[PDB]
């Protein structure tokens, strides 16, 4: 994973950023298509959770846009398996 | 309880799940269509699962109820995966 | 409802156009102590279905709860909208 | 890739009509240890995206992951195809 200041998810969102720079290992971004990006996010685990984006004008595609809405969705997903453990408790008393 | 659902009766899984990690599963008819499950584990962590009917002249309380539970049971397994649980449920079969 | 009531639309001019003149009617059911549940209905009566869930139910607000669940709603309903091509008829507009 | 080769189109008259007259392609990408992406485009060149991510790495199958991931994507695709009634359209061929 590239360091936070790179996402403008991240800058926009403490709790996301927490959980990006404490609790994810790893963070892959793939272009699948013409117009999809896929973002897959890894805990200490290794466990995967999934977040995609799909850009409506395929000739505005942008690497870095895509990579940011894709992991923008990812780390919504993983705020919720934070919050079925529990540990979304620790993040939110670590900001 | 899990007699009355048949996506229950057919999976060994989701009634394994129902039976001994489900605190709750209450259902919500929200619209002319859809339906909403609500199942509570024992932490009374919630997780939605819906179900839609195409036609809406074809609405039947029983079918959206399973639908639905059926929809919120596939993703409270992804939350069992991700703590390390599904494998105790995948162990007693 | 109006749509300078919830905040999400207020923040984005292009939800606030699809709900204005693409949303037929946008309706709230708290389904659980802790989770909102908006259809959004177009003009067709078609269903969109948009979430939320407070951490701390001890924290639960009606218009906060409304507001993620319609803002997510609106969320689903846009890839609708790019699916059929109406997307760029909002975008020019 | 010809139908035939996914058991969820062999057991869906549904997804396998929509497979063979809505669907114009389906890729497949191995984008993690665990998890299969499939993605369906339209003949207008509309992308539905389907995961599949299998518990035990261990027990990773190729053919598995695809079928997974490409009865997900079917399952949105049914979705786009009830907005705009296109889904009647399928149901007179089944
Ligand atoms: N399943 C599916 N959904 C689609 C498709 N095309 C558009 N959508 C949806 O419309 C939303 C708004 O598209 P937008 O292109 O006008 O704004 C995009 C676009 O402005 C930007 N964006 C995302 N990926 C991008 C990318 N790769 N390049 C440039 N911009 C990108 O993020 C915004 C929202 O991304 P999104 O994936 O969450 O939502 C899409 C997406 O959910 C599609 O082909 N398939
Ligand atoms: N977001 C959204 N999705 C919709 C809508 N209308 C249909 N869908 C989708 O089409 C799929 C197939 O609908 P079907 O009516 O032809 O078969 C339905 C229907 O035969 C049955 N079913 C579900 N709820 C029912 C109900 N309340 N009454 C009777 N039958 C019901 O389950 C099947 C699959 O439900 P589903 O929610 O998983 O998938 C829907 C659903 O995802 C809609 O208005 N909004
Ligand atoms: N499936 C599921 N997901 C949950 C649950 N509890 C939390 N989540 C997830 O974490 C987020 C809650 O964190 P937060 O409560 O500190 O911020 C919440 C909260 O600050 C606010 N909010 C939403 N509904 C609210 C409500 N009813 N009352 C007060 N605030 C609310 O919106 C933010 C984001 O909501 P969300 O639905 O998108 O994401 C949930 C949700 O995805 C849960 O019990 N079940
Ligand atoms: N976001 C996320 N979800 C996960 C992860 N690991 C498991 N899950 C979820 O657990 C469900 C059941 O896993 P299973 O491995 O015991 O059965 C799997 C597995 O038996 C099979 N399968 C899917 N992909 C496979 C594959 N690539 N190889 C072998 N089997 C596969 O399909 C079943 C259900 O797939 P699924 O993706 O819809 O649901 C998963 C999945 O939603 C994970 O790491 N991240």
């Amino acid at each position: 994973k590239i360091n936070a200041e790179n996402f403008e998810c991240l800058r926009e969102s403490k709790l996301k950023r927490k959980v990006y720079e404490d609790l994810v290992k790893e963070a892959t971004f793939v272009r699948v298509s013409p117009k999809s990006t896929v973002c897959v996010v890894t805990d200490h685990n290794s466990f995967e959770v999934i977040g995609t984006s799909s850009v409506y004008k395929v000739e505005n595609f942008n690497d870095e846009i895509g990579r940011d809405t894709a992991l923008s969705q990812a780390l919504d997903s993983f705020i919720k398996f934070l919050a079925y453990s529990g540990e979304l408790s620790d993040v939110l008393e670590n900001i």
